[PDB]
């Protein structure tokens, strides 16, 4: 019932499709079928791929295609921080991933072979997981993301009532300066993060800066910790523009706003100490039906 | 008397090539090549698993004054073909980086660019991948002929005496394929386009493929000896924008290359290659890869 591309872990490659409703959104039911049927077709070809894909739709394209029912936190990603988050909102997203670029590309030319010109594509991003799974940055990142397929569905994908089998996908692009990166120590660079950056340790919550990465996301509610399953990749060229493709997926939008507003200081007038070195220029929040959702959908 | 380690591997499934223009001194180069070979010394004992190569290679202004103008012959600044249909794109500096890692490869090319420095300004980087079933994204496969195994691809690759023995020239050309131009034409069509069926990849008959088919145009003889050429070619791009075939060669004489651009691009005998239909040449250049023990010795 969720849709492939949600809950497998470890992915070395990725591609994220951002575009815009040109035509009727009625284009969107019948290549969207197409779609999920082309992934299941990929999967019984490369099975070593591990090959999965989400299709995901913006506020108002939800909205029509749903009738206004269920998806009831979904809404237009809004700027954080006054603006240090810019917002991109598009349509329509296409999250690709598996074990291999080469099986990804194809996915993504079936992808838009499938919507046609019923779209216009803003943004494609080729993810692909570095050298001992970290950060362009260098530091290691996923080790905190939920594990196993357990928590992960019980994190990311909605239990009950309409949107069952459903998620809330959250995407935004960084660039990363590494000369202004670099020009930091590694003890800076570690009180900015929140962990140490060879061995990767926690620094404890209470010998950390409130602006540290980890003060500013690790964020609980009586105890209860505000999780999101994170599948982003680091993406771009060495000598032009490159950083971290964030990408996450939640049961409740909610959780991932939180993040958000303490991120761009709206919630204690604090901002994330990564800052310094690297910004977000995209930002998106969609919806991700279940696969019998979108089987409904014509 | 080392070939660079990037010439020669087989089969790598990812690459990166930078192309750049020099800023300054000539001089900047001789430091910043040897640390940067060194460094790819360094990733290779680090990632033993990868089958990382790289090479390192120059345009013939800047290795006239490397060399003292001594040897590579047969260099020059990258001519159009075709009295403009490939143009040209000279650059200085050629940095051919492939391994079974494309994240392998991604740290060997910022540690190239931290060598180089301001040094040098970034004309061009491209991220080669091999595709499924080794096909070019034209849906032909890439290779067949191919020079194969390390003995012949040295034959073919590597000059064998003289002040460059160890060396090789370099020719690098980024294609732009409009695949919905390709898509209009026939299955038929297409094949007698290439010279190839395109499922099974069966050569077409020489005498029953028109003239201007790609094999008409680049299986090139004088007297009954294949000119040859080591092709280390990826395709590159994104589904929605511009995508196509990143073109590599190397060979021990530049010439071989040069009567395979002249046929192709109508110089020869007034015909040109069918594949102009719907893929375009937009960069070109041509560059000398010296021996590793050449590179070690600037100074
Ligand atoms: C430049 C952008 C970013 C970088 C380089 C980055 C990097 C990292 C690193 C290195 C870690 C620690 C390793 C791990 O546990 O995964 C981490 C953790 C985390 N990040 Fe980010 N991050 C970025 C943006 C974001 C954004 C925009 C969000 C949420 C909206 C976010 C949410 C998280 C969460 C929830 C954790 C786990 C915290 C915990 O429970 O320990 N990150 N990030
Ligand atoms: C869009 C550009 C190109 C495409 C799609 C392309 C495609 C192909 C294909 C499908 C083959 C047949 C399989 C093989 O034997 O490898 C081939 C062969 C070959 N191509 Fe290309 N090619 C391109 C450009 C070039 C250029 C620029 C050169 C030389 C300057 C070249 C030289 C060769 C050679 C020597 C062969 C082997 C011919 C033989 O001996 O059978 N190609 N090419
Ligand atoms: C954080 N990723
Ligand atoms: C020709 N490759
Ligand atoms: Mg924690
Ligand atoms: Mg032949």
């Amino acid at each position: 019932q969720v849709q492939s591309g949600i809950l497998p872990e470890h992915c070395r490659a990725a591609i994220w499709i951002e575009a815009n409703l040109k035509g009727d959104v009625n284009a969107l039911r019948e290549a969207s079928k197409i779609f999920v049927d082309n992934v299941a077709t990929f999967q019984a070809k490369f099975p070593d791929a591990k090959l999965g894909a989400v299709v995901a739709f913006g506020n108002n394209v939800w909205r029509q295609l749903s009738g206004g029912e269920g998806a009831d936190e979904l809404k237009d990603f809004p700027v954080y921080g006054k603006g240090l988050a810019p917002s991109t909102q598009y349509d329509l997203l296409i999250h690709i991933l598996s074990a291999r670029h080469e099986v990804n590309f194809s996915v993504a030319q079936a992808a838009l072979a499938a919507f046609g010109d019923a779209i216009d594509v803003k943004e494609e991003i080729h993810g692909f997981r570095w050298v001992e799974e970290r950060d362009l940055s260098g530091f290691v990142d996923g080790t905190e993301n939920p594990a196993g397929e357990e928590t992960r569905r019980e994190v990311a994908v909605i239990k009950d009532g309409v949107d069952a089998g459903g998620s809330y996908v959250f995407v935004q692009r960084w660039e990363h300066n590494l000369k202004q990166l670099n020009r930091m120590s590694v003890p800076d660079q570690e009180m900015m993060i929140g962990r140490t950056k060879d061995a990767n340790e926690e620094i404890d919550g209470d010998e950390r800066p409130v602006t540290s990465h980890l003060s500013r996301v690790d964020l609980k509610e009586d105890g209860k910790g505000l999780k999101i399953v994170r599948q982003s990749l680091p993406y771009g060229t060495a000598s032009g523009t490159h950083g971290l493709y964030f990408c996450a997926y939640c049961a409740r939008l909610y959780n991932i706003e939180q993040q958000l507003l303490s991120m761009f200081g709206d919630t204690d007038g604090k901002r994330d100490a990564m800052l310094r070195f690297t910004k977000p220029v995209t930002g998106g929040y969609y919806f991700a039906p279940s696969l019998e959702r979108i089987q409904a959908l014509g």
